[PDB]
């Protein structure tokens, strides 16, 4: 029974090795890290992996492996899928921590923007979680952190880091983590994920997908906001990614938005995370 090596990049950016069958579908390799890390509310998770063409693809949980991954490396990163609206529901501090952790690169990559006092209060929540109570036996007027909190550090905000880190003495890593994400969850890009497309005058726009539903981001005075309710129906032809908003109150028919994806590859995997955010939102 001939087994392939499997390597999967962990939130805390370490590697994780095991093997599985070579015809194995995601769900078993994803099985074996979730129980690696102890996560039990793995509904939120899944693994990415990086194509020919090198974008980020969720990996199927259902399919094989190998007809995903197809010419490509067995390499995998462990990452939150469907970013909870409300994190303080979720069951256990595990689960919080990991959403931490992705959080915690969502912002130093730039995918989550973030003003100077967010970054600075979010970063003293980690340092709270991570060293515990403010020690200035490790804080000269010097200090600069090994934490990453931002895609562009300051002294300015390494600074005020400490401050806010002074006033959480006591605070618990269970504690801090859910005061990282009470704060986190309220940014506008919380769980947005970001796909390029053109509308139908071929005008440059990015489509957001969300719990709540789909965001069209198209100068900046015009942002429309689709609630998953409001989304009849979707589907994708060729480079086109179309979707079906139902009729207001009193009028006869459904209007349909049309979108240009820059390929065919590209259309598919927009309406698989809008088909699966759908499906996750509309049974929580
Ligand atoms: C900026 N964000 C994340 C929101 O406005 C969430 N709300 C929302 C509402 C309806 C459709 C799409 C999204």
């Amino acid at each position: 029974p001939k087994s392939m090596q499997c390597k999967v990049i962990l939130l805390d950016g370490s590697e994780y090795t095991c093997d599985v069958e070579k015809r194995s579908r995601g769900q078993v390799l994803f099985d074996k890290v979730c129980e690696h890390l102890n996560l039990l509310e793995k509904d939120y998770f899944g693994l990415t992996y990086r194509d020919a063409e090198n974008q980020k693809n969720w990996l199927d949980p259902a399919k094989e492996i190998k007809k995903q991954v197809r010419s490509g490396a067995w390499h995998f990163s462990f990452n939150v899928k469907f970013y909870p609206p409300d994190p303080a529901q979720l069951s256990e501090d595990i689960t919080r921590y990991y959403l931490c952790l992705q959080l915690r690169d969502d912002i130093v990559s730039g995918r989550l923007p973030c003003s100077f006092v967010t970054l600075a209060l979010l970063g003293s929540y980690t340092v709270q979680s991570e060293l515990g109570d403010y020690d200035p036996d490790e804080c000269g007027s010097d200090y600069i952190s090994e934490f990453r909190f931002a895609p562009n550090h300051t002294k300015e905000l390494e600074d005020k880091v400490i401050e806010l880190h002074k006033s959480h003495r006591g605070m618990t890593p269970a504690e801090a983590e859910m005061h990282f994400l009470e704060n986190a969850k309220k940014l506008s890009m919380y769980g947005v994920d970001l796909h390029h497309a053109k509308d139908s005058e071929g005008v440059e726009i990015m489509l957001g997908v969300c719990a709540s539903g789909l965001l069209i981001y198209r100068d900046r005075l015009r942002i429309n906001r689709f609630a998953w309710p409001k989304v009849l129906k979707i589907s994708y032809k060729r480079n086109n990614f179309y979707i079906k908003i139902r009729p207001g109150e009193f009028e006869q028919f459904e209007s349909t938005i049309g979108f240009k994806l820059p390929n065919h590859r590209a259309a598919k995997r927009l309406w698989k995370v809008c088909v699966e955010h759908h499906t996750f939102f509309r049974l929580l």
